[PDB]
């Protein structure tokens, strides 16, 4: 659509790790983008995405306190440098899967 894109892949902020792309940013209940906080009253602005890479997943499944009805999180990390860059949703419908990573936590750029 464009020639040279520089909002185009998503990298973790603390290493330049490969995470996501915009293309795959996923409206959950009519919007990618959910405000929501945890039990340490922590507020994280949340993107919704289809799918990422370079995360490793920690932990077995919990429901608890999921901020999306029906999927339980696991912890995602940055693979490689061990940064929280947000939680893999699983065991849900429509879809099944996806991930939600803290915005703030990841750099925007161009395409690799
Ligand atoms: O969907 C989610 C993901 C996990 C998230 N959450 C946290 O970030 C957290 C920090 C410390 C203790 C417990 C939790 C927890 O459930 C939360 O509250 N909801
Ligand atoms: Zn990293």
């Amino acid at each position: 659509m464009v020639l040279a894109p520089g909002a185009s892949i998503f990298r973790c902020r603390q290493c330049g790790q490969t995470i996501s792309r915009r293309d795959w940013l996923l409206p959950m209940g009519g919007d990618h983008e959910h405000v929501v906080f945890n039990p340490a009253g922590m507020i994280f602005r949340v993107w919704c995405f289809s799918l990422a890479q370079g995360l490793r997943l920690i932990g077995a499944p919990s429901g608890e306190f999921s901020w999306f009805k029906g999927y339980d999180w696991t912890i995602a990390l940055c693979g490689q440098c061990g940064s929280h860059l947000g939680w893999h949703y699983e065991g849900g419908s429509q879809p099944q899967t996806f991930f939600g990573l803290i915005k703030d936590r990841l750099a925007e750029g161009p395409a690799d």
